[PDB]
């Protein structure tokens, strides 16, 4: 009752960077890159056993398993042990957060981690991870399940364990989650009283290099949609706000952006047409307004679907980041293979 999983995922993608800053060449575009790579290709072994009292053992362990050869490592994907029972699961271990699992009602796309901006909803993304932590889900009652995680301060900073002279880098996260008769709404949410950021946004490691420490670190994520009869909506709004905890004159200033996604998909028979809209608004940071945090993109793709385990896949992105000034344009198209085990 061991079983072993994945998804083997690669494509070719090609990029194109228009940006000002990085490309002198014609008009600030870079030269159009044409790549096999990876799309995050995963190998797991997970298990249950039953407990009898209604209750089971789980465990998963997931690893990255580029067949690019880029990966290495067990359990660098989500990976747990747990007891599920009626009174829901507990996991404890490299788990998802609950935005984390919302992220699945958000970004569709597949690609390489360097197209991972433009060829999936990627900047809405950012808050997503995998922290080592305990995790409730509870069981689905009338259409609504609840996910409460926990990662504890001596997990997210080991080095700091004895002696609690680094400010708790603890966070909760919570999700509700309403999945009725195709629609769902999604509540995903992480609270992190003392947490840190980098430039991108993304939640890193104190300790991290060029990390900002931020306070109150919250991000809010409502998905709303409807999956079913064939036709995929789904939109997802983010809001994403810290107290900035700098050393500083910035220190206890807003940090603050909206993101706001919606994907439309349509299957027409084995092919699935998606588009999505994404956009991140002006950011506060430091509590000023902060267009560089803006994005706008347009994915529109499609997946072939030779089985269901089986995709054929092609997508082509349009992300703007920034304002006009100093804006990164970015462009991708990929056609891919994903293999589900
Ligand atoms: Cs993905
Ligand atoms: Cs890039
Ligand atoms: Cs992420
Ligand atoms: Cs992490």
């Amino acid at each position: 009752q061991v079983t072993l999983y994945g998804t083997i995922k690669a494509g070719v993608e090609v990029s194109r960077v228009k940006d000002a800053g990085t490309y002198k060449a014609q008009g600030g575009k870079s030269k159009t890159a044409t790549q096999i790579a990876d799309f995050g290709s995963k190998i797991g072994f997970k298990g249950q056993e039953d407990l009898g009292n209604g209750m089971k053992a789980i465990w998963q362990l997931e690893q990255k398993a580029s067949i690019a050869g880029t990966n290495s490592g067990w359990g660098n994907r989500q990976s747990f042990i747990g007891l599920k029972g009626g009174f829901g699961t507990v996991r404890a271990g490299n788990l998802n957060t609950v935005l984390k699992d919302s992220g699945d009602n958000v970004n569709a796309w597949e690609s390489g981690s360097n197209t991972e901006d433009v060829l999936g909803l990627g900047t809405i993304g950012r808050v997503e991870s995998r922290e080592i932590s305990v995790r409730y889900d509870s069981p689905v009652f009338a259409g609504f399940s609840g996910s409460v995680q926990y990662v504890p301060r001596d997990n997210a900073n080991d080095v700091d364990k004895y002696k609690h002279t680094k400010s708790s880098r603890e966070s909760y996260h919570a999700g509700l989650k309403y999945e009725n008769a195709g629609f769902f709404g999604q509540y995903a949410g992480s609270f992190a009283k003392y947490a840190d950021l980098n430039t991108d946004a993304e939640r890193v490691a104190v300790n991290t290099a060029n990390a900002h420490p931020v306070k109150d670190y919250q991000v809010h994520r409502v998905v709303a949609g409807y999956d079913a009869n064939d036709l995929y909506v789904s939109v997802a709004g983010q809001y994403e706000a810290a107290k900035n905890n700098e050393v500083g004159s910035i220190k206890g200033k807003k940090h603050e952006q909206t993101q706001v996604a919606a994907t439309a998909a349509y299957r027409f028979g084995n092919v699935t047409p998606r588009v999505s809209y994404a956009h991140g608004f002006k950011a506060k940071v430091n509590g000023v307004k902060d267009a560089n945090y803006q994005y706008d993109q347009v994915i529109v793709g499609a997946d072939y679907d030779f089985s269901k385990r089986t995709s054929a896949l092609v997508s082509a992105g349009w992300l703007k980041q920034g304002k006009g000034a100093g804006k990164v344009e970015q462009t991708a198209s990929m056609v891919g293979l994903r293999h589900k085990f």
